[PDB]
């Protein structure tokens, strides 16, 4: 029973956590085989980065330029390029704890679990979604640049997110890791800001499937609703629209709590039109969109309270 | 920028994390060192439960009753006490990952990681609160029994909890890591249940000060208040007394917002009585408690947003 933001255990990722210096910046990159990525802008100073030329900026250095340490030991950099926002720096040694993985580029929506990391140094792991505005609400300071994000399946670690920056409203933006960015952003410094989000209506479905699978089922009703009247709801309430792909992918929890996807949704636009009436549901005041389907069968029962 | 539940890295103790079997019960065990402790209800059947003597149970068995699985390979175990609640049975390996470690019994009201084990493999690490009614509301299926919660403190992993079951109410129970249970809680199948529980006051205001440093003060005002007089307010909502040690301990939060202590308590009445508005702090629709003020400082800018 429970039900918590959970984060994948995070051994198989610290064990490839290394500390990248260029010049007077130093920030963290991801080891891996006989490769160091980190995000390029460790190679600007303060003032480059109001106008940086990466290309030009790059140029300009030598593979001893780089200085990577992995705990006391220093690793000799023998090649260097630019993946688009990423650097990887070719080491003379494999990294013998190199997990099995993969580079994923997430949807949004999706979750993942952080490594944030300071000095090359793992200090803490939670549990995040990549936000419909490309955005994620991590908890970053100075110096978490080249934390990363991944999920695990099996004994495959799935890298998909490498921290680059902070937004004016303080949530944090990154890219995959071939060093495309998530959505419109770029290294450097400018007045670029979050987009409006809006909350992920699939996932707060899936929330409450779990909160029923978990025995409480207080907030639905005897009602049931179309797509489309479901939706005028959602727009004034910016929420995502829902698509019958979103109904597909709730199949499974549907089935094991024998409440129809329409159903459910009855059940939330009464939530989104009535409040919650000073009541919580899983222990919250306010409706949860950080839960994938995924995560909900995931961590739940496969077997429902009742 | 941002808050989070953060749990600690959880590498270090997923190399401690063995498989312990004894007839036809199988769960989770702690292997340091050339010990492996786990909970000692690994030796009872499903009506043992009802009424065991575990002094009884114990002496029935041998070092070869036990089987242990650290990955792929079996341990030898070479002998085996009981130590209160828990099993330790010395086996004939050291743990060649063991690391420098403590063991210490939290107290109420302090966090702590999880992480969550089935079958000895580590599945997912969250952040969660010793609860005054020495419960944790955690999230755990069947086989969890013998996950264990730490934190950690430079290299040294401080070992807290141990879990061993779930009550009537869905929340959880165990030992400290010298099988004594947190709580008035026994090994057995009973009609126990969780005592009613109380919001940790100490850690709403450590979250309200985590709000402040992160550039928010909508909930403050313009009153102080007393320590009897808040005291009033609490008792009704059901939150335990502020007592001068934890004004103490709120010292340093105090210093760098320059929100005197009994200024917070104010705020914090205010919005016990007022309600919140439809507002949000740190992006939760009610007051949170599972941060301690350590939490606080360990995660939050040692600058505060203005």
């Amino acid at each position: 029973s429970g039900f918590r933001k959970m984060a994948f255990p995070s051994g198989k990722v610290e064990g490839c956590m290394v500390q990248v210096t260029c010049g007077t910046t130093t920030l963290n990159g991801l080891w891996l085989d006989d490769t160091v990525y980190c995000p390029r802008h460790v190679i600007c100073t303060a003032e480059d980065m109001l106008n940086p030329n990466y290309e030009d900026l790059l140029i300009r250095k030598s593979n001893h330029s780089f200085l990577v340490q992995a705990g006391n030991v220093q690793l000799r950099v023998i090649g260097h390029s630019m993946q688009n926002c990423l650097l990887r720096l070719k080491v003379d040694t494999s990294n013998p704890k190199t997990p099995k993985y993969k580079f994923v580029r997430i949807q949004p929506g999706q979750t993942f679990s952080v490594l944030a990391c300071y000095n090359g140094s793992p200090s803490g792991v939670y549990q995040c979604a990549m936000r419909p505005n490309h955005t994620i609400k991590g908890s970053f300071l100075n110096g978490s640049c080249g934390s990363v994000g991944f999920n695990i399946d099996y004994d495959c670690v799935s890298f998909c997110y490498m921290h680059h920056m902070e937004l004016p409203t303080g949530v944090h933006a990154g890219t995959d890791l071939e060093g495309k960015f998530y959505g419109p952003f770029v290294d450097r410094q400018t007045a670029q800001a979050a987009g409006t989000d809006t909350t992920i209506t699939l996932n707060v479905l899936a929330w409450l499937y779990a909160a029923v699978i978990n025995g409480d089922r207080w907030f639905l009703n005897r009602f049931t609703t179309t797509l489309n009247d479901f939706n005028l709801v959602a727009m004034k309430y910016n929420y995502e629209p829902l698509t019958q792909d979103h109904v597909d992918i709730l199949g499974p929890l549907s089935a094991q709590t024998g409440i129809a996807v329409l159903d459910m949704c009855a059940a939330l636009k009464e939530l989104l039109q009535n409040g919650m009436n000073g009541r919580t549901i899983l222990g919250a005041a306010a409706l949860e969109d950080e839960f994938t389907p995924f995560d909900v069968v995931r961590q739940c029962s496969g077997v429902t309270f009742q």
